[PDB]
């Protein structure tokens, strides 16, 4: 037997950090879940404990502290960036490193009208995360994505012409409930190194922001043909407005909300134009992916 | 043996409602999920096997949709207590029904700075939920709550002069990340029935409303001695603002963010004034409750 | 405003114990979470900022693991009773500690059909609870529960004869699908105090096997009228073979797996007498409650 | 824009089948969740919203149910390729299906030393599962794993001789605990089609079983120079015993238990040899990997 590919390190690291302005009093807080699995010329741990090539995970995570300390957390595609990079170019044996981020949002609160300088709400498990792969000689590959973001629209949806056979039974709808939670994933070019990266470091909250704005507006106002057909106008969008961009994917669930025929009891009509209570239904339901790219 | 005590029904219905105005072309939807539980005359259903006194679950699940078909389902104080009257007088022998809701969030998108007309976001997992219990002969008792509203105060938090002896290591503190997750509740005075709900029905909606907001800014601008201290000034609050409350409940978890000690690497300096990346702590936490009622 | 009830204390204490038989070799292991909450003269740490009456929730964690240290941690409810008799015995003005255990399973591995001496492995989700409420002046009250026990039978489950007016759609059967999660919890006496927990230790054990067996066997075995039905026989059965119990109480999901009509397919036959493939339900689903004690 | 790659299908199908035995009586139930996803020529639905080449993900869940009806759901690899093979088979246009099964634990109860005709147990959220790639052209990769298998050795694991740098402060240690939840995947060769899969049918739950028993044992037995070292020897007697598999993968994390210093209180001594009372950590946690293949 051979080790063909192994990776190891530390997930699951929690880390805030605060950065207070001295001169206003403002405070800002960010918070994370990170993970960094490191890949190179460490078999011999495995097939002969040799654990002289183990930098250890304990250590992994001093080091996430650390790196938090002395640089700036955002955007977090600069943080993975920085962290990764030092693995590998502190340790001569690491020749890549892999940086998870997920960021939780801490919102800050309106009192009276105007922000607050110290006081944050969670609104919503929304997340954006990064992943971050650090590979010696071969540069810098980041994706960067918004998760969680659910919505629901209750008309100018519609499913007609799909394929029917003798498996069929779902009816054709000129108008349904449409809802799903929001997976999208932008893919940077290749950076050559940390100074490449950045140089580039205003692009990234711009385009989270634009990718957000553009999923948004294209699910609210798009009289959709189908989930296919919707999510492809959001992915040509964002291809359009970040040319550093070389491929949009989304992951999104059908998240059905059924008619409930009534009319057994007393002929209540609560189908078709009548439709007005609805059972959401937990599973199963729709995945349709879709991965864009340019020309 | 004998039964003391018996309650059965139907639990996690979900259940969506549309609300269309015609003239105006806006939707606005309503998602919930309910349970209803129902007590009275059953114990031979438990001792006998005597299936005729039970009102068979599946039928509480119609029912539940019927109401919400032929009545509003907002604020879900009226609807819960709709739905309760309705078991107690239509079975002779139900003399109880227990009723929960809760409500998620559906909040209309805004895009392009202008409300959309028909679609929606799930902006936050905070709830808002109802207890309505309505007992034969005794009324209607309706507890109404929010839960699942998470903060966070990165200073203006202490905590010291507490309890010390061989069991205590905790330092004073005079500056400490304060983070919690609300569950605030509001007992409301009796209502004598149906009718008397129905004619306080622009209370409920303003008290949550009160509540949401006296919670907000209190853990805000309050420079905080103690959870416990915090937490009585809410409550205070509440009962001044309305009258037909009784009592507020609060429970609040101390979810704790822990100093980093690095001055083992290289002298480098993260706690006291220092403090700038801390460790969130997922477990144990801090349980904090208390419930206030009138002198 | 006036407090009318306060609590407060550290839940989601996690704690291993390791037991050495320094003799034959062989470890055991028990792991639990634990909740501690106190009551008593703390009214002032929430309406005066008085923290001179707090026991840090800081310092209840270190109690606990300072008490696992000195003392068994099995029976539950014997550590239990020790735990909430130590905070009203040491501290003048806690007169109530409430104590909530859940014990994990580590179940000994089998390795080549024999007992291994220290390698244990998570079989099932089951748990075993206590909840011990410990008052100055009242004695100690204990509560014992299994909890999440997920089982299910695939025939010799009925319900039929149930009340049927408009609301109905249920059919009547003579043969379904019963599953369910069980959560039983039996109540002891009242006990004096700690001296009087210790004399009873060998039942505590004892109890929790024979509720175990006698839930398992009795669902097995009974050709089932009803959910409430089979529940009554299971809890008639643990209070005539434990004379310590005051009250049995059995809280049981009707989790449902519906027919699935496969005849607009080919004329495929796939319900009544000729049902193979089933869907589950994840949502809604029964809930049937019942607590039974002595004449 | 172009679309480079795409995928869609139904997610979350929960599906039950009974056997019943008419003979002996005797009753055996599957239960699962699966999860189908098709790719083909379906990019214009996407781009043109050309729903004629859409199968409906309604109709795929349909597909699912009556190909349980028809055929042996078990093993899991047979009923997944035999899924997969139906989708491009049927559809000219469907060129790969993509089939994710989890099995679900339903072990026959054991009543009084027998087991019961027809009730059973959830024993573990243990899972076996199988992801089948049925690509047209190029045969049926399927991949088998087990998953959610916890377990806990109280001593006879180490950690020492690891790198040691301004960035550690982990203690070396000669005896710790170690716990897992362990995630082994085995691929099997790639096979030419369904008569292929069928032909080696037998050695699908031999091989599950095979590699069950060789994690438990392995872990039990060796006396761990770390995780890496020990899951080396699992995977390499797994590819020893099993010819048609071609890699074993493991994802291993490591699960904390953390000693608690409690020589501040009385100089009570729990450290190192006298270590009882630990701390289970939630989060951070190791993740150690590998794919160990043939030489
Ligand atoms: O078994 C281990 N492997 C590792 O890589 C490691 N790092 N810290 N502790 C550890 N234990
Ligand atoms: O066992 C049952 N009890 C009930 O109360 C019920 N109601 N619907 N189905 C049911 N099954
Ligand atoms: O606000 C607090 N209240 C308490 O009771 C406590 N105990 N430890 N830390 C604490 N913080
Ligand atoms: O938008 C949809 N896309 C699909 O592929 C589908 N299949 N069933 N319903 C559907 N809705
Ligand atoms: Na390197
Ligand atoms: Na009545
Ligand atoms: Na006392
Ligand atoms: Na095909
Ligand atoms: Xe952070
Ligand atoms: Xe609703
Ligand atoms: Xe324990
Ligand atoms: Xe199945």
């Amino acid at each position: 037997s051979a080790v063909k590919a192994a990776r190891y390190g530390k997930d699951n690291v929690r880390v805030y950090k605060v950065h207070k302005d001295e001169k206003t009093g403002v405070q800002t807080v960010y918070e994370m879940t990170v993970c960094v699995l490191l890949e190179g010329e460490i078999e011999t741990s495995y097939t002969k404990a040799d654990n002289s090539v183990i930098v250890a995970t304990d250590s992994i995570k001093n080091t996430i502290y650390i790196t938090a300390k002395q640089n700036p957390v955002t955007p977090p595609e600069l943080f993975g960036s920085i962290l990764g990079t030092h693995f590998i170019e502190k340790y001569n044996h690491i020749h890549a490193a892999h940086v998870n981020i997920v960021c939780h949002r801490w919102t800050r609160m309106d009192i009276d009208g105007k922000p607050h300088p110290h006081s944050f709400i969670r609104d919503s498990e929304e997340k954006r995360n990064v992943q971050v792969d650090v590979v010696e000689g071969k540069g810098i590959d980041i994706k960067s994505s918004l998760s969680g973001l659910t919505v629901l629209k209750s008309t100018n949806s519609q499913f007609w012409g799909f394929l029917r056979d003798e498996y069929t039974t779902l009816k054709e709808t000129w108008d349904r409930i449409l809802s799903t939670d929001v997976d999208a994933t932008w893919q940077w070019k290749n950076f050559s190194g940390l100074q490449e990266v950045r140089s580039h470091v205003p692009k990234f909250d711009a385009t989270w922001a634009t990718a957000r704005e553009v999923t948004l507006k294209t699910f609210a106002e798009d009289n959709s043909a189908s989930v296919q057909a919707t999510m492809y106008k959001m992915a040509e969008q964002i291809l359009a407005r970040q040319q550093l961009i070389e491929t949009v994917e989304y992951s999104l669930p059908n998240k059905h909300y059924f008619e409930i025929d009534l009319s057994w009891h007393k002929g209540l009509q609560n189908t078709g134009k009548n439709a007005e209570v609805f059972a959401p239904q937990s599973d199963p339901n729709g995945l349709i992916k879709c991965t864009v790219g340019r020309s």
